[PDB]
DNA sequence: CGGCAGTACTG
DNA sequence: CAGTACC
DNA sequence: GCCG
């Protein structure tokens, strides 16, 4: 509806994103994406101004836009803002890395892999570099769940294993998979790791690591035959108390997540992916009270004690 | 003025 | 700890 | 960057 205006305000997040400016970029974001959900064209500094997440200064550059056809900041982005892009595009590379290796006077991948240090996860990104750039269909997706799935009912058939990610959310392309475990019995979940991932390195699946935590695995996976890419895989194990925050959380999308927080602090509570919790003490930051764990076997409860109207997963994907 | 989320890893 | 990543 |  307005992609004459979004586009070139994407450019401008790109840039502060990669720079650094994380705040601004999320304002530029959150404002970006306002533009899409909206009813008509904008038309008006004061329509501009209409709309939550539109601003003064984001309503000026609407306005500019507007009037001439493009944006007088766009053309002093500094140059090494594609280059800063590219770096950051490597898994376990941020901003500070990119900097850094700027300010270096590395400027392409082939300097970064000929002259850089790099931490054993950036050397997996680099590897990988075009591999996690590209999404998998969610058909893909289900095959790498099953086999996830299959790996860890064979060591109890009690296990429960949900992918969560845009995948639950019903999207066509996915661009990972994010794999939930844990068990009713509330105690069969611990320990699970060891075994599972070696037995999915037995089968070749997995192909590296990147975080081998207590709770949390992040790696890359692989399925067998001909044309197939290297795909990132997140697992994730809870108790089953934490079931209903973690599939939620899990499933997102972020910025649905960010909108429940902020509904959640509206109301003196807390909202994570372990727990929703009530009596929360905000002096607006959290000072004299973590509060009390509410009971959430359900995300429906998760909603039910937000007085919220439950939303399944597919009307989630904001 | 200052939050805009917390949580877990890595080294 | 700073940096990075997860939704 | 926005917003209270
Ligand atoms: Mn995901
Ligand atoms: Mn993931
Ligand atoms: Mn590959
Ligand atoms: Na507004
Ligand atoms: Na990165
Ligand atoms: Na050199």
């Amino acid at each position: 509806h307005n992609l004459h205006i979004t586009e070139k305000l994407e450019v401008l997040a790109k840039a502060y994103s990669v720079q650094g400016d994380k705040w601004r970029a999320l304002g530029y974001a959150k404002a970006i994406n306002a533009l899409k959900s909206f009813h008509k064209p904008v038309t008006s500094y004061q329509e501009a101004c209409s709309i939550p997440g539109i601003g003064k200064r984001m309503a000026e550059k609407i306005i500019e836009i507007l009037e001439s056809g493009h944006l007088r900041k766009l053309d002093h982005i500094s140059e090494s803002v594609p280059v800063l892009e590219l770096f950051s595009n490597i898994w376990g590379a941020g901003t500070k890395t990119a900097q850094m290796w700027y300010q270096q006077g590395f400027r392409s991948l082939e300097d970064i892999r000929s002259q850089a240090s790099l931490t054993t996860q950036q050397a997996i990104g680099l590897k990988h570099y075009s591999d996690f750039l590209e999404r998998m269909p969610r058909e893909e997706a289900t095959e790498i769940e099953q086999t996830v799935q299959k790996a860890a009912q064979a060591f109890n058939s009690g296990l429960l294993c949900v992918a969560c990610g845009s995948y639950r959310r019903g999207k066509a392309t996915c661009g990972d998979v994010d794999v939930l475990i844990t068990h009713p019995d509330g105690r069969s979940h611990r320990g699970i790791f060891s075994r599972l991932l070696d037995s999915l390195r037995q089968e070749g699946f997995l192909t590296d690591d990147l975080v081998k935590g207590e709770t949390k695995y992040l790696g890359v996976c692989r399925l067998p035959g001909p044309g197939r890419r290297h795909r990132r895989l997140d697992i994730i194990v809870v108790p089953y108390s934490e079931f209903a925050c973690a599939l939620l959380y899990f499933t997102g999308s972020a910025h649905f997540n960010r909108s429940m927080r902020a509904l959640a602090k509206t109301k003196g509570m807390s909202l994570s992916e372990h727990a929703l919790s009530t009596a929360v003490v905000r002096n607006h930051g959290a000072k004299v009270g973590p509060g009390r764990v509410l009971p959430t076997p359900t995300e429906k409860d998760v909603f039910r004690l937000l007085g919220l109207p439950y939303r399944e997963p597919a009307e989630r994907d904001w």
